[PDB]
């Protein structure tokens, strides 16, 4: 009758192997570095397992032991020192918590660190070394993860997000805990299968053809044909052998049935597999007649690991007279400092962006006036308020350039309004974002143009990616 | 005892520097509120020193106001100019009645929103004291002289020498003229002659010394009450910028014009008396000698990040080699996050402003990490802050979180670097020798690759030599 004992912790990030930006402890602190007891009373996509356990503890069926919850925004690989420090802190907490019955981790699945290409398996395997084989070890994962057979063997069960945009974190956690409970009570013996679709492909879960595949997977779980099923869309920017789109199926003591079901959903994904220049996109933009027009620099979306400091669209806007216009948020902490030292109303030259690496392009020399200075701009992201920090607006030839000291994407038009710019009255509103800007902008846009990279000539060189993989190379074998 | 108010607000503004001048810049050089001017003289506080002395003599009651000066940099913030100008003007109000007001000004302070800082400050001073208080200022010969400034003060006296060594002597000359004006012995009449040119040369080189010696001659023989040759500062995009000659005569304006016209025309004659990055790259590329990029000296207001030099070194393969103290705070954040002996790519330089040039992309293995480096300068230990070292192909790069010039080769040493062993070796113009002496045989003053880049003056008067031909 003892309330089951359940360890919960979180360590994760979406590594862009091509980002020159580091993901150290500073980064985890900028987004999430909550040590035991510091986790707020609001849910996070990375801390789902803890939330449902807290809930089941209120229900009086669980005694949560909480460890460090760490998460960092998309960037380059984690430093060996940072990953090691957080990994060992969480593992020490698990030791001090012994004895436990269920261990449930919130992980991403695509965290790459220097010296570790299988970080999630390391943590889970180093966990079983302490808990033993009779404790239920499991983890929640982002569908943008890198699944390996090593990771599947490192845990009793792994449950991933079913939805992108990622909405189902708490519900997937409840599913994981339910399964981990049945595994502890010896009511279920998990048999698993991982199918490599030999492809890296991504589709939103709310539109066809993916909506029906995700639904059919939920139906198999409800009908009990599968204990749990996860479609791993993957993260193309992780240069690692485990990268790729995959399907993971678990069944109750029927591994052949897992392999068939996994193969069926994986071939449907392979079938759902469905050239553009920067200049053409700027020409298309110059042809727009319905304002406001939203220009999305998805190539420089910080939410995908980009630095958010490429100034090609800003340069193209001023050269092709795409004004009145606004652009942001651009990451140039030095430029924020210099604009602040100059003062509101100052007409001066500022070098903006082009500073982190080669994907940032050459900097833009702007002659303009400081038309805005804000000390702590924040935006509304799913109830939360992630900061832009000190922010500057410099206005040049009709372009209002918003520069931030904290790197982030644009989540709506209030970040520009904070600096005296009204995006609805603009001809063109350029955002460093991909799809999450649509949260706050709503119906403001009469047209949207996803802008291509100004550096399509610079090709990504992968060093550890599995070949053949789509769409990098043709795949002509499916039987081994 | 005559009541004399003394204060200083000054800076030599370079309109082409990307680093704005705010209170911080003044606090790091000279922000001495009333009662804090030390027992040593400065080139910006001539009037106060000369007064304090004349106070000992027992003829003056000096009321000292804020003495504020800043290192060479970009325009001053409007918020800072107003705070310092209004703090000073309030001290004069709280000190009335007074008989003489003497400011140590530079003359080439440009602020965002204000092109006539000195005249504005003088005009606001005139508004509080009245027309019967003797109001004057001392200025640098590298100043921007306007007729409005000449109208703003009863008399202005500039440095006569450069290197500037007469500040104290010029102060006594100014206070004297004011002490007289206050009495009524002189009714100063003046003329400002525009040389329609910008240039100048050491007062120890000819024919400047002669032009200066002749001017001192007029002073002592009495023909001119006070004379000043304003060489000017080309790096200030402001209409008042340029070389000019100002003559003072006792209630005789026509005489002033002729004297000013005489000295001025002469100044223009010396114009002739008053050059390739690559040309220099070759001279260095000889290696005859076993062991400055002045264009990028932090001491003169440059950001210290034009990596054109370092890029030319890897292109010439001038290694083994040393780079200098480079200001790229971010590069520091990254090099450290990488860890010691980290062979990773890092964008360094070309980040502060237009004069910083194209950044340098290098996957150099970092070879040094420091948490609080410092150099030794005349009893001061200026910080470099967090520091990193990175080697690519024989060249080692030193990146600092704080912008400072290289003083001694000890900085390179804290990063496992002995500049002596290197065949080629600094972010400095001349103060490097205070730690280098002659550890190296040859010395090449690298020119600016930005020579091609033409500062785009916006408010500069036209036409003006040497930019445009004149009549
Ligand atoms: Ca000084
Ligand atoms: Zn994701
Ligand atoms: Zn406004
Ligand atoms: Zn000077």
């Amino acid at each position: 009758g003892r309330r089951l004992r359940v360890f919960v912790a979180t360590l994760g990030t979406e590594t862009n192997s091509f980002s020159p930006l580091p993901t150290g402890l500073d980064a985890f602190r900028a987004t999430m570095l909550w040590r035991p007891g510091e986790h707020p009373d609001f849910a996070t996509e990375a801390t789902g397992p803890l939330w449902a356990a807290r809930e089941r503890a209120r229900e009086g069926r669980y005694e949560v032991i909480e460890g460090t919850c760490a998460f960092a925004m998309p960037g380059g690989p984690v430093s060996a020192q940072a990953y090691q420090l957080l990994r060992d802190e969480i593992l020490d907490q698990l030791r001090r918590a012994m004895p436990v019955d269920i261990v449930a981790f919130g992980l991403h699945g695509a965290m790459l660190a220097f010296g570790e290409d299988e970080c999630e398996a390391d943590l889970l395997e180093r966990a079983r070394a302490i808990v033993g084989p009779d404790v239920a070890l499991g983890a929640e994962l982002d569908l943008h993860a890198h699944l390996s057979q090593r990771l599947v063997r490192a845990a009793d069960v792994l449950v991933a997000f079913k939805y992108y945009p990622h909405i189902d974190y708490v519900e997937r956690a409840r599913d994981l805990l339910d399964l981990l409970e049945r595994i502890r009570a010896g009511e279920i013996m998990p048999t698993s299968s991982l199918f490599n679709c030999q492809m890296v492909a991504g589709l939103a879960t709310q539109s066809s053809p993916m909506k029906e595949l995700v639904a059919d997977l939920f139906e198999f779980e409800r009908r009990g044909e599968v204990l749990s099923g996860s479609l791993i869309q993957g993260f193309r920017a992780g240069d690692v052998a485990r990268m790729g789109s995959k399907v993971l199926i678990y069944t109750n003591n029927d591994q052949p049935a897992a392999a068939s079901i996994a193969q069926d959903f994986g071939r449907r994904y392979q079938a759902m597999a469905s050239e553009r220049s920067f200049a053409a996109d700027i020409e298309l933009a110059k042809a727009a007649t319905a304002y406001p027009v939203i220009l999305v620099d998805s190539s420089d979306n910080p939410g995908g690991g980009a630095s958010g400091d490429n100034m090609a669209l800003a340069r193209a806007m001023l050269d092709n007279d795409l004004v009145p216009s606004c652009i942001g948020p651009i990451w140039d902490p030095l430029a924020v400092q210099l604009g602040f030292e100059a003062g509101l109303g100052a007409d001066f030259s500022l070098r903006v962006g082009g500073k982190v690496g080669e994907a940032s392009g050459l900097p833009l020399d702007v002659r303009g006036k400081i038309t805005g200075l804000a000390e702590n701009v924040t935006q509304n992201l799913q109830g939360s308020r992630p900061p832009l920090g000190r922010v500057v607006c410099i206005s040049t030839a009709g372009l209002d350039i918003i520069v931030s000291e904290i790197r982030d994407q644009c989540y709506g038009p209030d970040m520009f309004r904070a600096l005296g710019v009204e995006p609805a009255n603009k001809r063109y509103v350029a955002v460093k974002s991909s799809e999450q800007w649509r949260i706050g902008f709503g119906d403001m846009g009469r047209s949207v143009i996803y802008v291509a990279s100004s550096q399509q000539s610079s090709i990504r060189h992968y060093h550890k990616r599995s070949r053949p993989m789509w769409p990098f190379e043709p795949v002509l074998e499916h039987h081994h």
